């Protein structure tokens, strides 16, 4: 019993983190096989931030401009290319700690662990989610760029996120490992806005099931509802529409608890309508939307990895 | 910026987790040098669980009764002994991935990362605190016993917690690595209760400082108070007393924000007397007490470890 915001164990990712320095810019890189991936804005200067032609700046550069510390063993760069917003540094040493891995591009609503790093060294690990407006609510300081987000499926690390930038609401934006931003953002210090976020309804329902599995039942009711009538209330409260696809992912959790999905929808509806009136659910006084249905099953069945 | 419950990177601990089986009991062990530490109730049967004399049971045992598996590698047990509520299994192979480590016993209100494990394999990592009633609010299922809690000290793992039991309430209880329970609990399935908990006042205050450092100031005020009159209010709302030592640990955060500790205390008092009135702080609608002052500084200055 118990339910926590739980990250994947970070060991397999820690053994890939390196430091990349070019000019007076230091950030993090990801070293897989003989390749080091990092944000291309490592090749900028502090005045270049306003409107760089990264294509300008890369041909400017020679392999020897790139300093690639793995620990205090310095890695010789022997080639470089740019893929969208990531820079790929070919080095003369394959990473012996390379895990088995994939590059995946995730969908809004999905979650992943972030291993926050500075100067190639890990600082901490936390979950978060790709928000519907394609930002993430992370914890990043100067120097964190190149930190990555990932999921583990038994032995395989699926990398989904590399950090690039903080927007002026304190939320963060970045790319997949092929260098394409999530959302409309660009690696440029000109005014950009996140866009209004919304709540991940299917995740909120999964968390309500986590609650029931762990003994919070004070929010349930006999009420039932239809997908469409529930969806009328979702609009009103800035909640993502629920699809039949979503209902179907929630089946397993529905069956384990014996609570129909639309009955849980009726519970959520009364929760938005009436608020919580002092009570908490799983230690929270807000409805939590950063656990997927898989995160809930993962944790409430103790799935492991190696 | 941003603020999350961030765990320590778990790599150094993952390389010490092993599986310990004896009879029909499998749980986790911690393998450091040539010693495997695990809960002594691995030697019990599903009927010993009631009121065992572990001395009874351990004399009954032979080295070959313990199956200790490090991945798929059979570790041979060559010696055993019991220290309070932990078993120490002497094995013929020293763990080549043993880190710099210490065994520490923490105080209530201190935090640590937990690496939850099943069958010797990591399942996830999360942060929590030693509650004032010496329980932890964890996430643990059957088979998780022997999972450990730890802090990192640049390069040194300080182990503080090993998991043993879940109380009714769904909170958890365990030992330090020398086998002494936190709190008055015992490793037998006789009726036991946690004891009323209280809020870690010093931790709520540094979390309010984390909020200010990150741009939530809606709760701040003109007012100040005396440590004596604040503590009159902390009593009324089931908060731990604030000591002058606590005021002193909050100095650094106080100086960075320029808000006196006693000004922040006046702010918390109005929060307690009025509530939050629909507003959130750092994404929470409750006052959060599982960040220490050190947790806030490391995160809001990006301390790294190796
Ligand atoms: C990389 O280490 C770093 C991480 C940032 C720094 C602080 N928190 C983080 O997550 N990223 C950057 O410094 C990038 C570099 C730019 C991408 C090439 N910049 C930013 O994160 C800046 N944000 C920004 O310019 O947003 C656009 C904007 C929005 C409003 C008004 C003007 C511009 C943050 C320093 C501001
Ligand atoms: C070890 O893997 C396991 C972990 C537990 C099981 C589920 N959640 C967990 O964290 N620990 C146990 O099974 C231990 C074994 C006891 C230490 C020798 N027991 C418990 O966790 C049980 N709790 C318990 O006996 O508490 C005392 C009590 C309280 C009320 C009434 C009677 C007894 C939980 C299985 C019940």
């Amino acid at each position: 019993s118990g339910f926590r915001k739980m990250a994947f164990p970070s060991g397999k990712v820690e053994g890939c983190m390196v430091q990349v320095t070019c000019g007076t810019t230091t950030l993090n890189g990801l070293w897989l096989d003989d390749v080091v991936y990092c944000p291309r804005h490592v090749i900028c200067t502090s005045e270049d931030m306003l409107n760089p032609n990264y294509e300008d700046l890369l041909i400017r550069k020679s392999n020897h401009n790139f300093l690639v510390q793995a620990g205090n063993v310095q890695l010789r760069v022997i080639g470089h290319s740019m893929q969208n917003c990531v820079l790929k540094l070919k080095v003369d040493t394959a990473n012996p700690k390379t895990p088995k891995y994939k590059f995946v591009r995730i969908q809004p609503g999905q979650t992943f662990s972030v291993l926050a790093c500075y100067n190639g060294s890990p600082s901490g690990v936390y979950q978060c989610a790709m928000r519907p407006n394609f930002t993430i609510k992370g914890s990043f300081l100067n120097g964190s760029c190149g930190s990555v987000g990932f999921n583990i499926d038994y032995d395989c690390v699926s990398f989904c996120y590399m950090h690039h930038m903080e927007l002026p609401t304190g939320v963060h934006a970045g790319t997949d490992l092929e260098g394409n931003f999530y959302g409309p953002f660009v690696d440029r210090q000109t005014a950009q806005a996140a866009g209004t976020d919304t709540t991940i309804t299917v995740n909120v329902l999964a968390w309500l099931y986590a609650a029931v599995i762990n003994g919070d039942r004070w929010f349930l009711n006999r009420f039932t509802t239809t997908l469409n009538d529930f969806n009328l209330v979702a609009m009103k409260y800035n909640y993502e529409p629920l699809t039949q696809d979503h209902v179907d992912i929630l089946g397993p959790l529905s069956a384990q608890t014996g609570i129909a999905v639309l009955d849980m929808c009726a519970s959520l509806k009364e929760l938005l309508q009436n608020g919580m009136n002092g009570r908490t659910i799983l230690g929270s006084a807000l409805l939590e939307d950063e656990f997927t249905p898989f995160d809930v099953v993962r944790q409430c069945s103790g799935v492991t990895f190696q």
